């Protein structure tokens, strides 16, 4: 007959004691095995086989020596008898570690497109934020819902249940709009008013918990800020660390500047150190400035401002090629990879922006500047993941991003959860597992 009925490697693994079964494809005359530990002594693999009556292996020991660079090697396994022989191509492979999120396995909770969150169907809601536990919807009340700003518990939304938890907004008044932007940070809620001129109150409010009374933490007289523009609060980039320290950036409507507003201890706004930073008309009113990790650098982008690495005074360090009206640029580190999370805005009825959550791979490179350079230099500039929110271009295309990382019982990253929201399109939560070794 002359064939190989079964085969095993008897001495795989660091300790040369793992028995690994082979798969024989008789039509193709091939033999495969699951990938072996990289610590295996591949120079002398001992094998055991079942053959047809009378057939012998040439040898029971095979040399699959590979250099550290190579992950696979094929050798001929010959079976012989009294006058016949048959050659099989036997492939042995090393395990290859894998990193980051598996973007091929999204779990999506969609409140956009056909399922657009109702408050997001008008320009009376221009902001939403997410922290894994809730979604904050900064809705100004309007027909027919008349919803004030509220939270939605993520566990409810995953079951398709919309159950608004309204914030206490007693005394939350002042400004051309009482509220417009906001954020969920450290389990707290922040909201800011829209100041329509020098004399319009520019207020920042804080909720310790969802059921707390509101606290006014700032009431900024824009008229007392030398160099400030006319209107603030159309956009906001809240950068507040785990100790409640950082800056809120507020670009003026005319895109002449940003107000950099310092915050410490979660609630203390330093009015004596508000800085006016130069912006440019191409940023537009839809623009954001977000801190890279716990470093002293930030990413700035806008409608006609590609994602740019800048210092804390908005001094330009590196302009990347990531554009397409990507706004709210956040750098996410997850399971040893580094991603850029953006939402494309779609500002102007004629805009051709994707209107989408987009993720770009920025893994290769030491620093964020190196990573942006390496991205720019590569052949492929497509996002590694996209979720289109639907809708079309409008005149108030404010968009937000956020993320949350779930860790396992051992403190290791397990699940990457990404959020984007866009005015008049809605919001999405997209969850991804860590990659698993292609156990092929």
């Amino acid at each position: 007959d002359t064939e190989l009925l079964s085969i095993k490697i008897l001495n795989a693994g660091a300790n040369g004691d793992k028995v690994v079964e082979g798969t024989i494809d008789e039509a193709k005359k091939t033999i495969n095995f699951p990938r072996l530990d990289v610590e295996t002594d591949f120079s002398a693999l001992s094998i055991e086989a079942e053959l047809s009556e009378g057939a012998a292996l040439q040898s029971e020991v095979m040399d699959y020596s590979m250099d550290a660079e190579t992950n696979e090697k094929t050798q001929v396994l010959r079976i012989i008898n009294h006058n016949r022989y048959k050659d099989y191509l036997m492939k042995v492979r090393k395990r290859v570690p894998v990193f980051g999120a598996d973007f091929e396995k999204p779990t999506v909770y969609n409140f956009s497109g056909d399922n657009i969150y109702s408050d997001f169907a008008t320009n009376y809601t221009r902001c939403a934020s997410y922290d894994g536990e809730h979604v904050l919807v900064v809705s100004r009340p309007t027909t027919p819902n008349f919803h004030t700003p509220h939270l939605l518990k993520v566990s409810d939304l995953k079951r398709g249940e919309i159950k608004p938890i309204m914030l206490d907004v007693t005394g939350v008044k002042g400004g051309t709009y009482d509220y417009n932007m906001g954020a969920l940070i450290n389990g707290h809620v922040y909201l800011s008013s829209l100041s329509g001129g020098k004399v319009s109150p520019f207020k920042i409010y804080y909720w310790e918990t969802p059921t707390s009374n509101p606290e006014v933490i700032a009431n900024i007289n824009v008229g007392n800020i030398p160099g400030a523009g006319n209107r603030h609060g159309d956009n906001a980039s809240y950068n507040i660390d785990e100790n409640g320290n950082g800056f809120i950036f507020f670009g003026d409507n005319a895109a002449t500047e940003f107000l950099k507003v310092p915050i410490s201890g979660h609630k203390t706004v330093d009015i004596g150190n508000i800085k006016v930073l130069p912006s440019k008309s191409d940023a537009t009113m839809v623009t954001n400035v977000y801190r890279v990790g716990d470093t002293d650098q930030y990413l700035w982008s806008g409608i006609r401002v590609p994602v740019t690495l800048v210092d804390e005074s908005l001094g330009e360090k590196y302009k990347s090629k990531i554009a397409g009206e990507a706004v709210a640029p956040k750098v996410v580190t997850f399971n040893e990879e580094r991603y850029l999370l953006v939402c494309t805005a779609g500002q102007g009825a004629a805009s051709k922006a994707s209107i989408a959550l987009e993720v770009y791979d920025l893994t290769k490179g030491e620093t964020i500047e190196d990573a942006l350079k390496k991205f720019d230099e590569g052949e492929n500039h497509n996002p590694i993941y996209q979720f289109k929110l639907g809708g079309s271009g409008n005149g108030n295309a404010l968009a937000q991003t956020d993320y949350y990382i779930e860790k396992d019982e051992n403190g290791k990253d397990a699940k990457l959860c990404l959020f984007a929201s866009r005015t008049q399109s809605g919001f999405v939560i997209c969850e991804f597992p860590i990659k698993q070794e292609e156990m092929d």
